[PDB]
């Protein structure tokens, strides 16, 4: 599928309302936190970013981003990542992903994120499982680095 995918600066200039619904009927709150919480946690600071995956129509497919890691230094955390149950398995994912990874490579010397479902999706993008209460997945910048120079 052909998407764009675009930094949020304005989250009240979408309609969010099918992502919301198709991932909570999935079980899943992390939608819902992430645009409930957004005047706490905006995603607009130094160090942070959110984006979305716009269909050539468009609608929003899927969003995801990062920010600090609380807790953690030197490290940051990808949040939010959820792709339209109807749009996924046509690349928007890891378009999605590979963006967040080489921006938030910026400003972090690791990233980490929280995934209980898509393991083999972020293994394949570099990622190492982990057994942690509050991490899956871990990635250092010294190995994305060696992927990419
Ligand atoms: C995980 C997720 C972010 C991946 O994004 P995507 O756009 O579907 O992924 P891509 O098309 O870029 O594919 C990359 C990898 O993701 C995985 N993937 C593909 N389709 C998937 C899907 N329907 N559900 C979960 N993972 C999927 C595959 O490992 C794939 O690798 P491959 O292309 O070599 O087969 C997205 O599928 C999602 O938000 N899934 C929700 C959780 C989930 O699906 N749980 C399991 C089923 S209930």
């Amino acid at each position: 599928m052909d998407v764009t995918i675009e930094r949020v600066n304005d989250f009240d200039g979408y309609n969010w309302l099918p992502l919301l619904a198709k991932s909570s009927q999935e079980g899943f709150q992390l939608v819902e936190r992430m645009l409930r919480n957004r005047r706490e946690e905006s995603f607009q600071e130094d160090g942070e970013a959110m984006f979305v995956a716009l269909s050539t129509t468009n609608q929003v497919l899927a969003c995801g981003g990062y920010m600090k890691q609380s807790g953690q230094a030197r490290t940051g955390r990808i949040r939010h990542v959820y792709v339209l149950p109807e749009a996924r398995s046509h690349g928007i994912g890891t378009a999605l992903l590979e963006k967040i990874m080489s921006e938030a490579f910026l400003t972090y010397d690791r990233l980490v994120l929280y995934s209980e479902q898509a393991d083999p999706f972020y293994q394949g993008l570099g990622f190492q499982l982990v057994s942690g209460e509050k991490i899956t997945h871990t990635l250092d910048k010294t190995a994305f680095a060696d992927s990419n120079r």
